[PDB]
């Protein structure tokens, strides 16, 4: 665009880390550690690359059961690392779903989706939940018509 404008995330390079010896991006509560993993998924499906793979089924007919496991690797750097930006979560969704489909994908598409998880444990810090309860509910049209739109895409 000829300016500057609101977009989908914060730079395409936030990250999270520890408060100050936490040694992980885990919860201390329940409620935070649980939310946080709901709201992971939701970025998944946001995700055009995997939602294709699964459409056109670059991989098996349990392509619709892979996709669940592309979430929990991506939870498992927050519990495995006191920091996580969105640079190592670009590589890990790439080579989760080429190990699945063997896309290849080169499209760049991850990189608004990876930032997207470093916004959910934002929302879970500050107990306002506010984009890990919409995306809830904006999900259950994409699965119960498989209904889609363009209008994820960035502002350009």
């Amino acid at each position: 665009s000829g300016s500057h404008m609101s977009t989908q995330y914060i730079d395409e390079t936030a990250f999270v880390q520890a408060e100050q010896g936490k040694t992980n991006l885990m919860f201390s509560d329940e409620k935070q550690q649980a939310r946080f993993e709901l709201g992971v998924s939701m970025v998944i499906y946001k995700w055009d690359a995997l939602d294709v793979a699964v459409e056109n089924s670059w991989g098996g007919p349990d392509s619709a059961e892979k996709r669940d496991w592309i979430t929990g690797i991506v939870v498992d750097l927050f519990k495995n690392e006191k920091v996580v930006d969105a640079a190592l979560i670009e590589e890990t969704l790439l080579y989760a779903m080429i190990d699945e489909f063997e896309t290849n994908v080169e499209d760049d598409s991850a990189l608004p989706i990876a930032v997207e998880v470093i916004n959910i444990y934002n929302d879970c810090f500050n107990l306002n939940y506010n984009k890990v309860e919409k995306l809830y509910l904006e999900w259950q049209e994409k699965q119960r018509t498989k209904k889609s739109k363009r209008v994820v895409h960035i502002e350009g």
